[PDB]
């Protein structure tokens, strides 16, 4: 015998209503015969064939094919001794008709010499087009012929065909059946074929009709047809492992290269957004305008005042002397005649402030500087600059305030120096010494970059892994490759290697553009930064594993990834210090995947701390624990599935 | 006559790559007959049927159905009087059988009991389960009998069936053929059925063999059998050489398809609410638990949490180093005490503090003599009268807080020293006097700056996702083309989708505005009337961008890449999380032409300043959003015409 199904049982659904399909079978197939499995719906027999090959299991009963159990020991149905054609077209669209045969030839372990001979034979037999045409460019009928060629190409000894003749010209279906009869008659082979044209399967040596959940009858066509003296069959029915890893790796690196959309999305988007972020976010505002109502000098234009004075003693004007100390980068002076037009300009939106030096500014400032603590109230109001600022914008309102006081500090120090005096006399008692861990003029982009790097690397892996594992299982490609002999260990190993290479390339590009091209500093060790980025990428890949394990449609996976991409970015302190959140939220947010990693990377970049500091290796510990947790969850989900 | 095709020519692809499907075809179907159309591929027959019903055109030919050109002036093909069942299953999975039949009964214009009678007949005839069973729960073979009942329910004069008897038992095959023959017999009922089981097609009154884009034999089957001498139908094949009633039905279906999908409700209604809550709790607030290492050598040292800082509030300036620390802000600075200046700095070099203070052992003697000597202070008293602060300035937003809190606390210290001895506190003020701000307050919030940019981005990009996905999904499964044959114009399809989306972001705008303004106290100094109008106008601009993506994309997974490929660059160029003044001179000029750059600036002016529509900075965001609505419609209309 070849297959000895006995007392088979199966049921879909749940306890509320189990879909009772394929119950209490009795099927047997002998060597050298063309079996025929006929039915009504194209899924009561697909389940049986899937159970026979080994990609599914029966609830009760015994199953026996080609020596032993379908897929553990003795039998060879998960091996190269069975040819399988899935009901759908389980083929890759980026391959030629020659590469799509060389791939399976390497998977089945055949020498490359015989593949060409069998390729020419199958091309002659099936009159397929030129062997260099891509599969995705073929029509819907030649794909089935290519799949038939792939099924026959390795010379199996038990052919299991799932509707091979549906959209085929009858002048070719006749040849197909003749070929099956030829190879089965004398060879030590067997054929199991399911068809929808009951009358077509007249050359089968045995026909088993499937009705409800069991084989209705089992007999040769002649005896079955002559039992009732029928005229038609429809009337009766109306009563080494390294060789299989290289091929997977090559196909994985080729499928990503012939799809320009994927290459763009996962290689030119990170670079573009890194460039945009470095060019736009974090820089100091420039070009801010001011309204100057300096009444100590005559008014000529709105862009000219003739601010001239003396750089020595005698303190000529001291209102042009102060304005000379204002920074020329972030402030552009504009001149107005009276203190009402200036505030009107601020109100309408033509400026950010007003100054209004009083016409008695010098004669009162040089009196305040000399009188000291015994100064009358008159020479304390006519010796001041009155600033009406626009505080609707926080960042712009901070820079203006800071630069209107640093300029006065420089003004006072210059006054003291030009008078041959100690310049420390113009200093507040609070004395800010050299910063311990930074510079006196910090930047905001150096705070956001370690946390944009990790965000990019983490969230560009979940999508790729989820899509690659969803659009491949749902198309019947993983199941087709499994029957060829590829164990699940090799598929996972190849996928991990491919994803590792992709994330290594992404990390290289992002770190080259952030640190070398632009001015983002790195005071720590670059090797540990690379290791942390790669570990975050692996954590993202494990999250993609979980997402693809619990999801079955490619549109639900994107929703699930997007629903978790926002809160983690908003809670991990990427764009604002984590010290601002409330106490309860600050404790919850440290258990998220990206919080401690971002903190440790920021410490590495902006302080230079080694690996021994707890604030540095807590990120590594958190990332490793999250990888382990994601792997455990992914394995647990696939238990009841 | 019912259908007349002459000299039909049709091909796909470009000029370089020819894909001739039909070329010099001749067809003729009488009235009261079953045609039957047998082929090989499975796509030429579908193309011929699509050309007959009107959903596809002919490159060169002449088609005459039911009176005239199919869908131009006098042929009743694009509406009722025809029954079309597509090759696929164009059915809605959220509806039961009864709702599915009632929707198509209302589309055609039948009554509420003339649908129930047909339901009662067809359920018994086709052997279907109870009418209260959802379609998605039905098996793959029971979703085809439902389509057959939908096609046969309204009793048209021309049934066009595409592979009816597939995935069905032979008994039901014979029953269906018997019913077709019965309805056709002695009447004006015409059937055109493209079956694949060749031998079953002998019951027809004509046979339509197709090969190489033409028709070899177009004749009766009893003549086909006894003209070639063959006794078969397969072996002879082997011889080589009122618009308000239709908008209402579409609007009601649209809401029940979003209400019955719980995952869709959470993504478009419960996700914006969660984003708003987490933004107001995390982003913008000032740091609070900052720690400082304090070395006060004017007092005995006991603990790392206790120093016994005491002084006299009145006068005589007892200690003045505990007096200054008394003025430090208790909310955002925590005080920890260390015994040596060198031991406190080592605390900063680890993760234990943000600064050190180190008041000298003779701070009071030097400081009092410093302010009582004026400009005659010797260098020695300028050294022991100062506070030495070593800050950790790696963080920009914390170094600013610490620097400002340590100098503000000295203004209060000085203004209380003089003032407690009968002096004017104005003597302790720098000449630069900041009067009352014209706009805002002395303590602006960063979360008030980023707030306008979060409302606009949430609404804009949640309409791109909803419009693109709904239009791509319904078009690819034949649902949109099946409704067009029933008599629903493209005007009624677009009208019902615009209205369905309008109520979607009307609900979204209410929740985003309520939580941000009413609950979390984000100020709104302007008019709330114009904030709602501008926020809604951004939703329609986003929706019109959904039309563009769905017009040029066929697979859903490609739309996400296009939507996400433009969602990231805009947020970094529209000035949402940073002032637009930080950009370079050239990138700033380009950025203002993006959809959200000028609308965010306008909304920020109405919230944080109170400007009205009459200000140029406010209506420039209304005009820049009306222009992008027109541009997005022009781009999408050009693509459909050219493809
Ligand atoms: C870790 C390593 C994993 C392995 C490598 C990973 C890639 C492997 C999967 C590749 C993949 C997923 C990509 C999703 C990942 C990123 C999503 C992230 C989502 C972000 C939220 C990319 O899919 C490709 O994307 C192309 C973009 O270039 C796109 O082409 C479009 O834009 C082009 C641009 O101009 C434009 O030219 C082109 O005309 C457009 O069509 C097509 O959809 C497709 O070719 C899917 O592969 C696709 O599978 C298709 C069958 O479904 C297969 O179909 C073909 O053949 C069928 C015959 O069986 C036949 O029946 C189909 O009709 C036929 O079409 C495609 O050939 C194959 O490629
Ligand atoms: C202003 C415009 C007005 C338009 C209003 C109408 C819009 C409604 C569109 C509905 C839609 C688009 C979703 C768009 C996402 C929007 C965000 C964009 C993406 C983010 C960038 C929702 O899509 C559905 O979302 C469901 C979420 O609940 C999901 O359910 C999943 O998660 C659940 C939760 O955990 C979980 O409980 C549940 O178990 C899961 O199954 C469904 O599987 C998924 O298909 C697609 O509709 C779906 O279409 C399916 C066939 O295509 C159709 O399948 C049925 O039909 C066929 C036989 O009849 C046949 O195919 C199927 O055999 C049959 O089943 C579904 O019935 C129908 O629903
Ligand atoms: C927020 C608004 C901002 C700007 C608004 C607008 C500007 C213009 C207004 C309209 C113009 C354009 C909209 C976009 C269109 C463009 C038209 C053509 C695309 C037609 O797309 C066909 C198929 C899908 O085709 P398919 O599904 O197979 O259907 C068969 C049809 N042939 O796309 C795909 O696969 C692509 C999948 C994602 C591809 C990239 C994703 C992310 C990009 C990142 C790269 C950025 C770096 C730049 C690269 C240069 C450096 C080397
Ligand atoms: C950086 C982030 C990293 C980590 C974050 C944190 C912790 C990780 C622990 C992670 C473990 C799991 C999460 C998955 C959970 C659970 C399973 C569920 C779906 C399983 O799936 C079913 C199908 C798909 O099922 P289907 O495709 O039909 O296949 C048939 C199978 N039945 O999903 C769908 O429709 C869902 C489509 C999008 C639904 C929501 C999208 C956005 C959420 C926003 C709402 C937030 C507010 C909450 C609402 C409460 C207040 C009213
Ligand atoms: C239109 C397509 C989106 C469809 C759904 C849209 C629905 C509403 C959108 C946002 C809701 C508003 C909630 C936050 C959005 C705006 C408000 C804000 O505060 N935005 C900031 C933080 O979110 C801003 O984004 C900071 C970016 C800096 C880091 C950049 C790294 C980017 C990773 C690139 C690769 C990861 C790929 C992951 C999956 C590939």
């Amino acid at each position: 015998h070849a297959v000895c199904v006995r007392h088979a049982f199966k049921q879909y659904g749940s306890k509320k209503n189990p879909n009772h399909v394929l119950s209490d079978l009795n099927m047997t197939v002998a060597k050298g015969t063309i079996y025929g499995l006929l039915g009504a719906s194209g899924c009561g027999k697909t389940t049986l064939l899937s159970c026979i090959v080994g990609r599914r299991r029966l609830n009760t009963g015994e199953i026996w094919v080609l020596g032993g159990k379908p897929g553990t020991k003795g039998s060879g149905v998960p091996g190269k001794r069975v040819g399988y054609m899935p009901q759908e077209i389980a083929l890759y669209g980026e391959f030629s008709i020659k590469e799509t045969m060389m791939y399976f030839g390497w998977i089945f372990g055949m020498e490359s010499s015989e593949i060409n001979e069998r390729l020419q034979f199958l091309l002659n037999f099936l009159d397929l087009p030129s062997q260099n045409r891509l599969v995705k460019n073929l029509s819907g009928g030649q794909q089935r012929r290519v799949s038939f060629a792939v099924a026959l190409m390795h010379d199996p000894e038990l052919l299991i065909l799932d509707q091979p003749t549906v959209g085929v010209d009858p002048l070719l279906r006749q040849s197909i059946w003749n070929h099956l009869v030829q190879i089965t008659k004398d060879g030590n082979k067997t054929v199991i074929i399911t068809t929808h044209y009951i009358e077509e399967a007249r050359q089968a040596h045995t026909i088993g009709l499937m009705r409800s959940g069991k084989l209705l009858a089992e007999e040769s066509p002649h005896v079955l047809l002559s039992m009732y003296g029928c005229q038609s069959l429809e009337e009766v029915f109306l009563k080494t492992s390294w060789g299989k890893i290289k091929a997977l790796l090559q196909k994985n690196f080729l499928r990503m290269w012939r799809n320009v959309g994927v290459m763009l999305f996962i290689f030119a988007l990170p670079v573009m957004q890194v460039i945009l972020f470095c060019l736009a976010i974090g820089r100091d505002p420039t070009g801010l305008k001011l309204a100057i109502v300096n009444h100590e000098k005559n008014y000529t234009n709105q862009s000219y005042q003739e601010c001239s004075f003396d750089y020595g003693c005698k303190f000529s004007y001291l209102s042009c002397r102060y304005l000379n100390n204002l920074r020329n980068s972030t402030i552009l002076k504009e001149y107005y005649p009276d203190p009402e037009s200036a505030v009107d300009a601020v109100k309408q939106g033509h400026a950010w402030g007003a100054l209004y030096f009083t016409e008695n500014f010098t004669d009162a400032l040089v009196a305040r500087m000399a009188l000291g603590k015994d100064a009358d109230p008159e020479t304390l109001d006519q010796s001041e600059v009155r600033v009406w600022l626009d505080m609707s914008n926080q960042q712009i309102g901070i820079i203006l305030q800071r630069d209107l006081q640093l300029s006065y500090q420089d003004f006072a120090k210059d006054l003291l120096g030009a008078c041959e005096q100690n310049p420390d006399l113009a200093e507040i008692p609070i004395s800010f010494k050299e910063p311990i861990y930074g510079s006196n003029k910090p930047s905001f982009t150096d705070f956001v970059a370690p946390g944009v790097i990790l965000t990019i690397v983490f969230f560009l892996a979940v999508a790729l892994t989820s899509s690659a594992l969803i659009i491949e299982r749902m198309e019947g490609l993983l199941d087709r490759s499994w029957v060829a002999g590829v164990t699940p260990g090799e598929i996972l190993f190849s996928h991990v290697v491919t994803q590792f290479v992709v994330m290594c390339g992404q990390t290289a590009l992002v770190l080259i553009f952030m640190i070398l091209v632009f001015g983002v500093q790195c005071k720590g060790d670059i090797g540990w930064v690379i290791v942390l980025t790669i570990l975050q990428g692996l954590c993202g890949m494990c999250f993609g594993f979980v997402i693809s394990a619990i999801c079955e449609l490619e549109r639900n996976a994107i929703q699930l990834a997007l629903g978790s991409f926002y809160p983690t970015l908003l809670l991990s302190g990427v764009i604002w210090p984590i010290e601002g959140m409330p106490t309860v939220l600050r404790y919850v947010s440290t258990f998220l995947p990206l919080t401690l990693a971002t903190t440790s990377l920021r410490a590495m970049l902006t302080r230079g701390w080694s690996i021994a500091e707890p604030a540095v290796y807590y990120g590594f510990l958190a990332t490793i624990i999250w990888i382990v947790a994601f792997l455990t969850i992914s394995m647990l989900v696939l238990r009841f599935k």
